[PDB]
């Protein structure tokens, strides 16, 4: 049976291929995650149909605890795998089975060059420079759930005035950083991609809360452990490193 | 009560210091005992710590030894140790997700122009190697990457004289002779904050992590993963590392 892979458009993981003519099926897409999927299917021998998550979301809980996005798709068995920069988190791992990470990342700060800000703490102890994160993304949730002093203070700022310091998506955050006095709390992998292409922007400080992106499977999936094993093979052979270098270099 | 297999390795699991003979879990202290304690709090299990009888981590000859074998044979429920998550291991046990992340780097004396693995690879004057049958040695052994193939060719030559039996042997060898040790970066950080004559050379190669081992099909693997993620998101793993890594302090 051909597997249903849910994913989401996000540079440079999954992008629309630019063509003079209309594209169909998997040929519509290219990106790190498409190369990953190909390396996975070569090792495991599955066929797949890539399909964008219909609600265009990653996966979060609302007030009622109800799930959405690729996570919900997996829970409801509407997809076999989720292949995307889907962050491994406590709340998600409880409702789906993640493979081990294929890429490691951390929360860091995307900001413009030439500033004296050097850490999260610099941001936390002031009010002039605005900062926030993508709403409902795992970065925001980290700050919302943290009981660490500095991060609680940052969450209080972020959630102030009806969450106006938050953005709907990464692209919006990037424009906000470029245009106004704003620092975006963003995953380090995305920061690298952006700073390779926006030479007035830089990462500020190191990584906090190191984690990874994993392939998502519904709980009980026979594919989970096999994809984990394929990932480790790709990692030990140096192919994951090469795959990142391909999409990230500017 | 769960049987936990482990191995003495600073500062993950060490004999606690007392003037009186020690018994049971009270024999041990270290990062992994603190982690075990935290996992047990969240999950609600009792645990019995037992040193792996053959004092090995887990390698294949095609039969397995060490903590991996204990799990395979169901003589332990969990392995809590700096047990590297690897392709060959993951095929025969169920690893939890990593509680600590690391890579392969170089341990070396100070004062040298050596700046990377490539530097070591293109010469033969400075001897270099790794713990025999350890996951680092196996990385170089299985690599098809030119620079690593070359390093493996050197390490394995002359009946593997460039290899060492354990990390402590490696460290002394680095301190005494013109020798560089290929070592997991977390261990390098630990030692280089205690001995100021030693340093790390270059960055990390082959990002990897340590995971709790469970036998294939274990109902505890996912519960432990979930407990680990909570600890990470709460900042506790980070506190636990800082606690055991601080040491005496080096510039
Ligand atoms: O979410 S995870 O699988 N477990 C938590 N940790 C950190 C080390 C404790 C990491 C770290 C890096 C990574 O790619 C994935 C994870
Ligand atoms: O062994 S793993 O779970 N999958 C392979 N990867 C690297 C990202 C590809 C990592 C990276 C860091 C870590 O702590 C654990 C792993
Ligand atoms: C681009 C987005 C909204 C995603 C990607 N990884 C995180 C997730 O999987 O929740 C989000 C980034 C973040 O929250 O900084
Ligand atoms: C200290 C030892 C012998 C262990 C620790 N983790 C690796 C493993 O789990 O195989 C080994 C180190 C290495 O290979 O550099
Ligand atoms: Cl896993």
């Amino acid at each position: 049976r051909t597997l249903i892979v849910t994913t989401i458009l996000e540079e440079p993981y999954v992008m629309y291929r630019k063509s003079d003519k209309p594209l169909y099926g998997n040929d519509r897409f290219e990106g790190y995650c498409l190369d990953l999927l190909k390396e996975l299917s070569n090792i495991l021998g599955f066929l797949y149909d890539v399909k964008l998550v219909p609600d265009g979301k990653y996966g979060a809980q609302n007030d009622k605890g109800e799930w959405n996005g690729m996570v919900k798709e997996l829970i409801d068995h509407r997809a076999d795998l989720a292949v995307a920069p889907l962050t491994i988190t406590y709340v998600r791992e409880k409702v789906i089975d993640f493979s081990k990470p294929f890429m490691t990342l951390g929360i860091s700060i995307l900001y413009r060059k030439g500033t004296p800000i050097d850490s999260a703490d610099d941001l936390a102890k002031q009010t002039k420079i605005e900062y926030g994160a993508v709403r409902d993304g795992s970065t925001m949730t980290f700050f919302k759930k943290s009981k660490i002093s500095t991060y609680e203070k940052m969450w209080a700022f972020m959630s102030s005035r009806q969450q106006s310091a938050l953005v709907k998506n990464s692209d919006e955050g990037i424009q906000r950083v470029l245009t106004t006095d704003y620092a975006l709390l963003m995953e380090s992998t995305s920061i690298e991609y952006v700073t390779q292409r926006n030479c007035n922007l830089t990462q500020i400080g190191g990584l906090i809360d190191s984690k990874g992106y994993g392939v998502g499977t519904p709980i009980g999936s026979p594919y989970r452990d096999k994809i984990t094993i394929a990932i480790l093979q790709l990692q030990e052979e140096g192919k994951l490193h090469m795959m990142k270098e391909k999409w990230w270099r500017g």
